[PDB]
């Protein structure tokens, strides 16, 4: 019997005589969860709730919005396995993962509430020149106003934690539209919220529907913000239609890898680079999708690197020992194994892999893809790593920018001078030196250059986003 | 006499060839006194490419450098102040005084920019913040966002080119300026000053004043990174809209209100600050004090000497020492400020003072109690007009000023401690100018809307953070031997 | 029967064969607790164990300084009352003043658990000139050292949170000094730290002797910081003899008060200048000890003031309805009794109070007291407030900084000039406006000029002087 | 010839009187070339009361008028910039290529402080942590400390003095300036440039070059809320003891060493700045490479290098342009030199080359495995004396560096990094230099030591904090109505 979840309208659960959406366990693809379907009116009036309780978010003290976050992470530590438990569910992620991903959004929560009581402001002289004698300046920021939110499926707790936890910390109003095929997460954190008091009312809604009826999202002028991580096509085209309100961008990538050393040693390196290009069967923004490796290693690493990817467990997403569970859809993993055979058919030496079992696609290395090839050019986000040889360190970091993507890149190097020459001409917004560019702390600013995006996640910076400057110029004050 | 024919700029370089000639009349005299080559398409793509090219370069830059880059156009600013002075004067048709004014602010500008191009910090951060991310460090640095557009408007031709100019080079961006077609002279002549320096490399720079008609790339080209755009809020709006990709500056119109609570320090002085931010330039200013607010107990006070200080005021020929207020940009905008006014009587306002044209020239206008549903109210004026309302309650006096689709700044006259921080509160705008009209602007602070007035802020070392891409090195157990 | 306590050294609780130190109920006079005497070998070995834990203090992570920090805050809340109940009887306070002291203990560990995640550095460019040409700078942080701690009695578990707190956030071993007549705060403190298996065997020793016995907290160099808390004579000596090592002096101060309005009325002015003027029996280093009043409120004040004094309930500091409780000694109050007969034979008019039952002595108002008088002229510590009535506020904030003291200063106005003018020329280290000069918050820079020491504390700002500054300048870092 | 006559500045005045003269010697020629008035202790009580007095006028001085008194400096330093050169040489014994290099760097100095002048931030921070402190918030802003005293060293009459003078100025802190007797014109030439600056209120400065038995109250008088000392390790730490209650600044000595574990970029640039390091200024500098650390693998090709390039050094005239090293500031100074390089041959080191002495010449000295026995190896040199070791471990090579009871700096010349990180992480420095001797400063770098090399940092923007005191405005309610 599938479970019966509550929708988020004006921070109340409702369920009434709304049509339910379906939610499919991703493994055994049967029906696990029932969610009541938003309508247009049930938008329109979650947006003017969000505008009337905008006065009341901002009149918060800082330690009542610190109290509303430190009372998520305690609820969220009271409830682990059973979050963990539903995000395996509805996304088909192995359990360690889902696990993992309760801890980084614990860290999240944790990080906005110590950053809601630290939003300071700065005293500035303004008598900078004769004309300006007297001046004196205090420059404060605060909220922009209501948040419209739009997250993606593969992250359905950490990536809405990443824009709900700023928004409470600097004291916004918000309206979330979470994916359609992974939702429960985004509702068990409206029911934590439903049950805080010092939270004021209409403060959150959390409306599960399909991108056909989330129009408004995107286009109405009572948003301040649109905040949104997913796919660029569908990313870019919202910045498109957005209007007057400010954006935040986070998108997709390709992520390359530079193995010029072993550091500290080989079997850590391989251990980083089979995270970096399987974690999630690679259905992650930053999975490391192609790797470059220095022509004196290649050898030792494609061996050992092969051998590795053999050795990945794949199945049950249930099970403890699961490294790699199936793709969101078989469609999904259809597209992966038709772009694996183009990608061989035009010029790509197969290592391992390729195959596909309904959902479940085998994990795949292939060798020197052109770049005509949409395995090569294309975001691939599946368990797809495409290997590549190289002879000069220069010719490589140029390589890891012959993409229209920007997220982030890894390089593994003992040497000083190749990692701050990295640090300095990859055109990415995170450069992540000895790991695989599938690396991300909570509190770094992330995001993309070129089509992965404009502007940075991590809680303090995108509470920078959704504050507003204002100064208070003043003329000779404190003259009697 | 004979109009002086003036370079446009192509990929640093000054360029006329076979060029058709824009006509630059003296806004006093509505003569030809300049002529500008007309830039062409190929003229856009070309300088649009030469940026791409440059970005490399201007990227490798040493802060010192930019420093000197910026340091020598301080120099020659100086150098040349009375000439740009009066080619601002000519151009534009403000007083000889808020031109010299303007000449000041823009040498402030640059040299804020020379000392923050050598203070571009970054940040060492912890990331073992949890037991997970054990050995772990980051390095946050900022780098040029790469080549930028720019549009500036005509009322501040030098001051708000230089406000978009001086933190790209602060950056090492290079960048493509599209200056209004009726005042290109100003950023022309910083054209000339910038070609010559050594310093800054080839395709840096490049100086295109086109009509808006044939302006388009500077808004859809998805080779610039950013669209930096000073101009009226419909323009850059629907410009905003067509952008694409890049990231964007909007620095939009305004309808400054100013509540009066108390004179600070004195009545004098009170009415002499309402003058300027009602009156400075014709009230053709985005800051222009549009709206005043005076409590009841001051109302009759300020009244009568605020309309005898308007009728005091000097208008005529910008080039004299003495005129406070010249013409208006054209005879088509003072025009429509005259209609304004006589719809705003006609609405129940009350006429105190002014509100007759001759010609270019619209007198200063004083108008009591006009309706929300009246233009003058609604809509941003940018004239020689002043809306005068009485108020009772403080609150409520706050809550009409923020009764605008506007949002730029505002201004407070009190001597209340609760009072100055309520304002700065609940004034919904980027600044409140504390004991002061609302038309003030340091070059320094943070400056821009809320609302339709804009997104993002200017001020030097606000405009370098929009022109500057944030990247972080993840370090992983880095010092381990 | 006595309570039998432990001293701490080496992280370790000890007793052995020591000689028994008397810690007495402050209002009972009856020894209530027993604690060891320590040895000149056991400050000593304190001090050598400090500098042999000082690289593994150095060593530990951000997230495991952060966990010590959680869990002082956690046993903390767990052990409330009984701290509580322990700091009324050891120091005398009422118990409503030993629950608030507790409160912001916990609010102090709770800032430095939060700030020792957020050490951040600088990147800094350094080609500033053509001959810097390829220069770039990383500033970092490290920790001073062993830290020598010595706190007072007034503030006996808070003002060792100001120094404990700061040095475990920042990484750095100690050794603290409680007051011989308050140590059982600082001794609870050592029992929670010594259950914490995170932090390193060494970081701490919480030694409680006489000042005659406590000369190596002063002179000793290989204590990189000397951290004082206490008395001016004593803590500008001990400066004076500290040798190469670093500073920080937190000492005494003659508060003033100016009150030109009544913010936002007269019952709650009268109600902070009697908590500024009486909190804790004016036993506090921001007691509100000169009161200046406008001359249109002065007799509207006077008699308001007056009649809040004498309603002030005197007595057991364990009943609830306790507003002040005895002196810390009956030489103390003695004292008191001394300065305020002096004040009145001077010229003084006594208004109230005056009057000495033991160790108990009556809140007292004096007004017009010259100069020349020690009321005026010396920090009271004790419930006497000096009344002057004021015509001209520029001579008022001059009569304030008549003083060789310059903790703190209060203001009272509706004045927007005279708030920042007060601002700009009070000489103190805080101008607390609307309200008395006797509030503190635990996250602001706290300290004082003139004789009321140097440097700041408030957790960030004690963690700052528990930091030294390392730069690693970079020549042609990136260049291939 | 005939000695110039110079002026000692009391209340910002040159003054000369009755006073008795005190010579100063051409440190090559040994001959007597200025005169300078010898103040009295009523000269120094009466400097540290108009100090006083001067400090309300200098704190409420506008950031403007701060700045634009930096600048003129600037101004004029570039105007006299030879003959300030040709004055350091002469009294120094620097070379005139070494003197030119402190002006260009004293110019920096000033121009570093100018542009901080006007970007002293405080800050607005939330103070409702938590319930309790609902209604609270604070403003953080820094005020001048008061007078300050400051004694500065020989070696760097000019840079150093500089370092102490500019963060005053940008502050607006009165100051009573002590320089070292043997070498007082370049601190009286600065006197000389601020007499001149009508924006700089009168008492606000005081240059008073006395000889040490005469400057104790520069030490011990409560008048003075601050003392800044640059100069000797046990002068210092006693200044500190007999202070009394003024915060205090100590820059003190070094014993510099330097790891090679690497040729960054190659070997010929290595050995040319391991050269500048050992032997920039005859070794008399603060932050002088005593000791180098070569990797047994690089070990003989470094050393037959090196020796070969102090063979190479032109020593003679400070005058002369080729002249890399001139005499030392007395012969008594050259004579402890010769017995330290002689006592430590005695005690078991290799001598490489030189170690022989011509009056106040000594030439540039390497010697080979010195124990820590030896007074060339535990004390500070401060001669052209350069003590080389071998190491086998990295590790053990930092421990190595560490094994001193100074801290200034340290080099360090890798490739590798985790060394570079390790390096960081574990020298027991102020400063680690990264690709280049221990013997780099930057004049926005913060400059200190750790264990007797001081206390507080230098640096224009660190002095500056050392001189200004924090001030918290704790607000309780404020903006309601
Ligand atoms: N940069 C980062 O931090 C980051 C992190 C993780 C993932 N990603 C990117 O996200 C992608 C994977 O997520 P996804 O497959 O869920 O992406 P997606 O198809 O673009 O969808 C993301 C969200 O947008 C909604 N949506 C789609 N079209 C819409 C429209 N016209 N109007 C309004 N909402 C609309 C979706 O709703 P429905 O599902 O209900 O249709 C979903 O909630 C990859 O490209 C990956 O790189 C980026
Ligand atoms: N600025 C602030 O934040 C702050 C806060 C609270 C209090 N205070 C000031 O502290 C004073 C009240 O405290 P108190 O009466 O305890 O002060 P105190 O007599 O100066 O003593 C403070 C501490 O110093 C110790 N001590 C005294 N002489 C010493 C010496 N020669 N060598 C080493 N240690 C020595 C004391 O030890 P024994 O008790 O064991 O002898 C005690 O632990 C007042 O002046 C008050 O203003 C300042």
């Amino acid at each position: 019997t599938p479970k019966k979840y509550n929708i988020f309208l004006a921070s109340k659960p409702v369920d009434g005589d709304r049509k339910w959406l379906d939610v499919t366990n991703k493994y055994t693809n049967d029906v696990a969860a029932k969610v009541p379907q938003a309508t247009h009116k049930d938008i329109d009036d979650a947006i003017d709730a969000a505008v009337a309780a905008a006065p009341a978010m901002a009149a918060m003290g800082a330690y009542e919005r610190k109290a509303v976050l430190e009372k998520v992470v305690a609820e969220l530590k009271n409830r682990f396995e059973e979050i963990a438990q539903t995000l395996t569910m509805e996304s088909g992620k192995p359990i360690k993962d889902a696990r993992g991903e309760v801890t980084r959004t614990i860290d999240t929560f944790q990080v906005a509430a110590e950053e809601s009581v630290r939003i300071y402001g700065e005293h500035i002289p303004l008598d900078i020149s004769a004309r300006n004698k007297g001046l004196q300046g205090i420059v404060k920021k605060f909220p922009i106003g209501p948040v419209s939110m739009v997250s993606p499926w593969n992250f359905p707790l950490n990536l809405v934690a990443h824009k709900v936890a700023p928004a409470i910390a600097v004291g916004c109003p918000f309206v979330l539209k979470p994916a359609s095929r992974t939702p429960l997460s985004a509702l068990i954190l409206g029911e934590i919220l439903h049950k805080i008091e010092e939270l004021p009312l209409g403060a959150f809604s959390i409306l599960p529907v399909s991108r056909e009826d989330a129009d408004m999202f995107t286009v109405d002028e009572r948003f301040k913000l649109l905040t949104f991580t997913g796919s660029g096509p569908i990313g870019w085209d919202m910045k498109a239609r957005a209007g007057k309100k400010k954006v935040v961008m986070e998108l997709g990538g390709n992520a390359p890898c530079i193995v010029d050393d072993y550091v500290p040693d080989l079997d850590y390196t391989i251990q980083r680079l089979i995270n970096g290009g399987f974690y999630q069967g690679g259905q992650s923004c930053i999975h490391m999708q192609r790797l470059y490796v220095h022509e004196r290693l290649y050898d030792e690493v494609k061996e050992g690197f092969v051998a590795a990817v053999k050795k990945l467990k794949m199945g049950n997403p249930f099970e403890e020992d699961t490294y790699l569970g199936p793709m969101i859809s078989e469609s999904a993993a259809k597209g992966i194994e038709d772009w694996v055979k183009e990608a061989v058919a035009k010029g790509g030496k197969l290592l391992t892999g390729g195959n596909r079992k309904g959902a479940f696609i085998e994990p795949t290395v292939i060798e020197d893809v052109p770049i005509e090839a949409n395995a090569r050019k294309e975001e691939i986000f599946g368990p797809v790593v495409l290997l590549y040889k190289y002879s000069d360190f220069k010719e490589a970091v140029k390589e890891c920018n012959n993409t229209h993507y920007g997220l982030q890149s890894g390089i593994f190097t003992k040497d000083l001078n190749k990692a701050f020459y990295a640090f300095e001409h990859m055109e990415v917004g995170g450069v992540i030196l000895n790991d695989s560019p599938a690396l991300r702390v909570d509190s770094q600013p992330y995001g993309g250059l070129k089509d992965s995006g404009i502007q940075r996640e991590g809680v303090k910076y995108a509470m920078d986003d959704m504050l507003e400057t204002k100064v208070l110029v003043m003329r000779n004050v404190g003259t009697l």
